[PDB]
């Protein structure tokens, strides 16, 4: 049923126009296999040239919104990033905000490494997820993707398990359908937005909870479209 | 001797790129009387538009940077504001950064009302700019711009006076006297960032202390040319 989803952040990244437009050159080649739904998030000032240049089949997004919107949607973009670790190192109100400006949202959450080692990490990822529900518009979860970003593996010298991910993709299903029913809960795509590479997603896609990834560096790189293509693994 | 400045800070401005590209139209026909340096700021997803279609006898600017300085250059984009009240509401250093990386900037003090209500405005600023002077390079004074923006008359139901741009302009050229030389305090610009329209940029110019103006709302409307061309009167 759900489609496999895969958002590309680039972050602050590349450095300058050029590297970008050769970047965008590259994923227009990209021969994808499967079904899968790719988003590539790009700085602001590098928005108009993916909007412009970036196969129409993919849809661009920004890494973040002001409480601006208007703006972005003028140039034709449909999608945004919320919530990453990045900006987070409100929510709930800013996606309220954006989905009924007529944006399609990215919704991060994770926990940190205290929680994660105190035992907590599905209590305070829960506690995350029954923030966002109630600002989530009826008829409005079908532009909802939440996104997993174990923040206690990024910069740590601590390590993700696939295990780890599959279990805290299913933990956020779970608040979903305890809180507002089974079908938003099986259809809402659920991303891994932990260190995704050539070398793991086929893996991480085969966990039956994990819907896609927010991908960071490698979206930078060839491999992107390996991890596009990992979809064919995921049941 | 010192060239007169005006900025023009569109701030969070225009809502769509429709109407961006209007406001540029309306800049190219302006005809500036007199001498004076332009540059305009905008939102990053409209920079490269500015840059693009903006006369190229006026120059484009970031509104912020981030601790990015080569996405922008790589635009042809040559300065940013620093500092800014609403972006306040780290700073040398950062100041010290742009500059190195080739930056030229717009640095933004000010004090908030508590300060300017107990007899300390002169105090506070004075500080704020004892803290950026150590930032700059040997040979990078050339390359940046002062602005004094009153925060406590921003929103506080108190408006600032022709005296008070005067006297807090004045405050600032002699701190720089004071700690790094007549020669470096005569030829920078220090700009006044307060409510500036049409029916006050004249007074304002005038001010001896006074060399331009980082303009806000101003900066939108037809009016924006009448505060350029108040230079004008600034002898
Ligand atoms: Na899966
Ligand atoms: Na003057």
């Amino acid at each position: 049923m759900r489609t496999f989803f895969v958002g590309g952040n680039w972050k602050a990244n590349p450095k300058t126009v050029e590297e970008a437009e050769k970047l965008i050159e590259m994923l227009n080649g990209a021969k994808v296999e499967g079904n899968v739904e790719v988003v590539v998030a790009a700085p602001f000032i590098f928005l108009p040239t993916l909007q412009q240049k970036l196969r129409k089949d993919w849809k661009v997004s920004a890494e973040n919104v002001f409480t601006t919107v208007p703006m972005i949607k003028s140039f034709g973009i449909e999608w945004t990033i919320l919530g990453h670790s990045e900006r987070r190192d409100f929510l709930a109100a800013k996606a309220k905000f954006a989905l009924e400006n007529g944006m399609k949202i990215i919704y991060c959450c994770g926990e940190h490494l205290s929680e994660r080692e105190a035992g907590k990490a599905s209590e305070f990822v829960s506690a995350q997820i029954e923030k966002m529900i109630p600002a989530i518009p009826a008829g409005k979860w079908d532009d909802v993707v939440i996104a997993y970003e174990p923040i206690w593996a990024i910069g740590t010298g601590k390590v993700a398990s696939t295990q780890d991910a599959q279990e805290m993709c299913k933990v956020i299903r779970d608040i979903l359908a305890a809180k507002v029913g089974a079908d938003i809960a099986n259809k809402v795509r659920i991303l891994y937005g932990g260190s995704v590479k050539p070398n793991n997603c086929n893996e991480l896609a085969a966990c039956p909870d994990v819907d896609g990834f927010l991908v960071g560096g490698a979206s930078l790189e060839p491999g992107f479209i390996n991890i596009v293509n990992s979809n064919v693994h995921s049941k």
